[PDB]
């Protein structure tokens, strides 16, 4: 109900199937700006969620949009195939694979048990955020784009005989994401390992960590393959019964998709609040819900009891952003003298010191007892 009208919120129903599949899904999130002008600033990106159940096969198509694939579940099978190249990726939990836009891909989940989750960022270059799916293969379910060309041409493209070429098209009904045997398993991912694999930071250490919490990110200052883009693939976790302390980001607009568990969320929003009001932004995020947090905004989770917290964020605008905590051990006060904390809060500098010094530990905290 209220939630309905926090614009930067974009619950999980939101998300649209771009086909009916019987062995998975393609959803995505409209544009951002459907509903508010205050996410124009991201308005070429969109963001979506493939699911593959086990032992399925997602059709040959490309799309018109730059995407960076992140795997939240599961394991599968990328094959791209180029004018000049195939590559073909054995995809893993924490993977993060940029995909050139044109490129003609096929899914495999070879897995008798575990479905297979990616969460996709895209940016089109066609109209600002309009990003589309261009099936070569299919024929009738899902329909192949080689039915837009005549007979003839058809014909004389492939040297083949019209009404042969023509039934060739007509062959598929069962829809995008279908079953796969397991020989076919076998061999499409037989030689799996411009286009270069995946990447995983899943083992580093993390960029701020404790022991309610961990952060790293992937960033286009050390990943040439994001630079493009200018994107960031950040991926948090807040343990159970923990918080991240407030922060803001400098620069980067962040969408922010849930993976596991149920966290509180609280924003502080200029323009939604003359002078300056912050509007107190508050809800509640659950699997597979995004939130979008414009950049310089002030925002804190916290993780809702019963599970571990964990969201993939895509940044925008990603190249030279620093995160800002609010709170902490480690924040942007340690770096403010006595004097203008004094002048700051109207009371004496050794106090605003004392106050901002009990919290003894950074990054992640023990959330409110509730
Ligand atoms: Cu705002
Ligand atoms: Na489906």
């Amino acid at each position: 109900q209220q939630e309905e009208n926090v614009p930067y919120l974009f619950k999980s129903q939101r998300f649209q199937s771009r086909f009916r599949a019987s062995h998975g899904d393609f959803r995505i999130l409209p544009k951002f700006t459907q509903r508010s002008q205050l996410l124009r600033g991201i308005e070429k990106f969109r963001v979506s969620v493939i699911e593959l159940e086990p032992q399925s096969f997602m059709l040959p198509h490309h799309c018109d949009g730059e995407a960076i694939f992140v795997v939240v579940r599961g394991q599968g099978t990328i094959s791209i195939a180029e004018q000049d190249e195939k590559n073909s990726f054995n995809l893993e939990r924490g993977d993060v694979l940029r995909l050139h836009g044109g490129s003609t891909i096929h899914l495999l989940n070879r897995d008798n048990n575990e479905k297979f989750f990616v969460y996709v960022l895209a940016k089109s270059v066609n109209a600002p955020g309009q990003v589309q799916e261009y099936f070569s293969a299919g024929g009738e379910n899902p329909e192949s784009f080689y039915r837009a060309f005549s007979s003839d041409i058809l014909e004389s493209a492939f040297n083949t005989q019209r009404d042969r070429i023509e039934r060739l098209f007509r062959q598929q009904k069962q829809g995008a994401i279908i079953k796969a045997s397991e020989e076919q398993i076998r061999a499409i991912s037989e030689h799996a390992s411009r286009t270069q694999g995946p990447f995983n930071l899943m083992k580093e250490r993390p960029q701020f960590g404790s022991r309610f919490g961990q952060f790293i990110e992937a960033s286009p200052e050390r990943f040439e393959q994001l630079r493009d883009l200018d994107a960031a693939v950040a991926f948090m976790n807040i343990n159970q019964g923990g918080m991240v302390l407030p922060y803001y980001n400098s620069r980067s607009t962040r969408v922010v998709m849930v993976v596991e568990g149920n966290a509180r969320f609280e924003m502080a929003c200029p323009h939604l609040g003359g002078e300056v009001h912050y509007q107190k932004v508050r809800g509640n995020l659950n699997v597979g819900d995004v939130l979008v947090i414009p950049a310089g905004h002030p925002i804190t989770f916290i993780a809702t009891g019963g599970s571990n917290f964990r969201v993939v964020g895509f940044g925008i605008n990603a190249m030279f952003n620093r995160k800002n905590f609010l709170a902490g051990r480690e924040n942007i006060w340690r770096n403010i003298d006595r004097e203008a904390k004094e002048l700051s809060f109207n009371m004496p500098g050794r106090e605003v010191e004392e106050i901002f010094q009990k919290q003894d530990q950074s990054y992640f905290v023990a959330g409110p007892e509730h």
